[PDB]
């Protein structure tokens, strides 16, 4: 607990871009694209006022686009006022994605339409188009190979505090490593870790901060209207934040809640407000009415675990279930605990024999250690139980592919 | 119960079966046998033929079929056993795990089959486990298969008795022969036997 991230004071003008969203859709071979770049504006509503988006690839502006505000009728009372939507072509756009990190430079301006700069705001673009589309996941109109892993934000020495080295630590082992994705388990990132994953190139699952592992049955509270305000505001706030990151190309609803309505009505608000992402949850059986992909944890290759209500079926069979369509992509399997990642062969090699086999995130990064000292001052490694607390569950918060130091196991 | 039409010695095997001036012959093969079987309970299934490729004179009698008796499902493995053709997946000797990518016409290993993307269809081998002579090796992986998944429905073995014919020697008694023992030829020689039964019906 505390105040374990960036505090800050930040100064706007009264008349300010309270708000941007920034889309990409391409022609059938993405050979051509048109960024639509939505902009709101708090404060006095005036006809001089303007919005231009200059879109910058380097040092040279490839496209640019000024309008006054005043957005299309949407209803019987009008439209947004204090709303403007800027759409700017691009021809043979460079395309974002893991293998190449292509990103172009988003500028904002909110100005007087006589060329008064009121303030500015920016962001990376990057090029890229994510859908499912026949039962495959498919980035820029290629079937991706997720090789993810699960990542918390763990420090031995600061606990749960995260800084710019340790992220680009990370993210350097993990590309050196070959794998192109990371799953924010179980909760909204530093954001910083978007902007590395965004220039570095890495696929990321962004996920609410929302789990209920401990409640009996897992999902009462989410199957809980009472519940659904506290819950919408984790996933609604998340997405309004990171919607405009390339590196997230999937929403997740949080983890271990089982399946409640308010999953239902979450996941049908994010397909509402960003259609450009495929959401996920794996509450209740992975294969829920809440999730546009199968996404089990642990699931074997071959062995079924024909568990009560939620059985986690083999990967292999769970594809071809009868009326099942959707790709399969694992949020959590080959468990790193310790001495182990046996059989983590026999994962690979049916990710690519079967098409809709798409992946998955390793459980996980780091091992999450914290750092004590003995008697003479020296450091080690210490696990759930070594300091006082209790009850615990020991050496179980262990279970990464490097120690917390960053060093490979 | 299967229409009796074979063009397998073709090149391409659809070489007739794509021409409409065939289609008339192809069509009383397939239409008199639907109305000569069409009350029988046994029947469950028709049948097109087979290893005839796939052509569009299919497409028009699978059609036919569809048309006059919509009490059973229609299938054909011609062209790589999932054409628009047939309403199963009726692969011959697809594998269990190892797929066999040949082109255009791929056996890709039966789990695998079913999840391509956008197939739905049950799978059904219309041949499989080729019994010929010292064989069945590996048969318990395709029923522990079929037992795991739903769609994987089953299939049949390639085949129930050998195809050998008796012969007598100049003592008379009788020995049983195969291809290129009458003269014959060209002939396949031992290819006709692949029964699970002996051709007096003792079991193998
Ligand atoms: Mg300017
Ligand atoms: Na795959
Ligand atoms: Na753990
Ligand atoms: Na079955
Ligand atoms: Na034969």
């Amino acid at each position: 607990s505390g105040i374990f991230r960036d505090v800050s004071l930040l100064h706007k003008p009264t008349t300010q871009i309270s708000d941007f969203h920034v889309a990409t859709r391409f022609n059938d071979d993405f050979s051509r694209a048109v960024l639509e770049a939505e902009v709101q504006m708090c404060g006095e509503l005036r006809d001089y006022l303007r919005v231009t988006v200059s879109l910058w690839q380097g040092e040279t502006q490839v496209a640019s686009g000024t309008a006054p505000f005043g957005g299309e009728i949407i209803d019987e009372r009008g439209g947004y006022a204090d709303r403007v939507t800027l759409r700017l072509n691009v021809e043979n756009p460079k395309l974002w994605s893991a293998e190449i990190p292509n990103l172009y430079r988003a500028v904002v301006e909110l100005h007087t339409a006589d060329g008064t700069l009121i303030e500015a705001e920016a962001c990376d673009v990057g090029f890229r188009e994510v859908r499912i589309e026949n039962g495959l996941l498919l980035l820029n109109g290629k079937p991706l190979l997720i090789r993810g892993v699960n990542r918390h934000e763990h420090h031995p020495l600061h606990g749960q505090v995260m800084d710019e080295q340790t992220m680009v630590q990370d993210i350097l082992l993990m590309k050196q490593n070959n794998f192109n994705a990371v799953r924010c388990s179980h909760y909204p990132n530093h954001p910083l870790w978007y902007t590395l994953c965004d220039r570095y190139g890495l696929y990321v699952v962004d996920e609410a901060n929302i789990e209920t592992h401990g409640m009996v049955p897992m999902n009462r509270l989410t199957d809980d209207p009472r519940w659904l305000p506290a819950m919408s505001e984790r996933v609604t706030r998340m997405v309004q934040r990171d919607r405009n990151h390339p590196s997230v190309i999937i929403w997740s609803l949080g983890n271990e809640s089982g399946h409640g309505a308010n999953h239902d009505a979450l996941y049908r608000w994010i397909k509402s407000v960003d259609p450009s992402r495929p959401v996920q949850y794996e509450g209740g059986g992975a294969d829920t009415t809440a999730t546009d992909i199968i996404c089990p944890m642990y699931a074997r290759v071959d062995e079924d675990q024909p568990f009560p209500a939620v059985p986690k079926w083999s990967i292999k069979k769970w594809l071809s279930l009868p009326g099942e369509t959707r790709p399969l992509i694992l949020c959590e399997y080959a468990h790193a605990a310790g001495n182990s990642l046996g059989g983590f062969a026999k994962y690979w090699q049916a990710f690519r024999q079967y098409p809709r086999l798409q992946g998955g995130f390793v459980w996980d990064w780091v091992d999450q250690s914290l750092i004590k000292y003995d008697e003479n001052g020296n450091p080690w490694s210490a696990y759930g139980g070594d300091f006082g607390d209790t009850p615990n569950d020991r050496q179980f918060c262990m279970n990464g592919l490097v120690f917390a130091d960053r060093t490979p196991h």
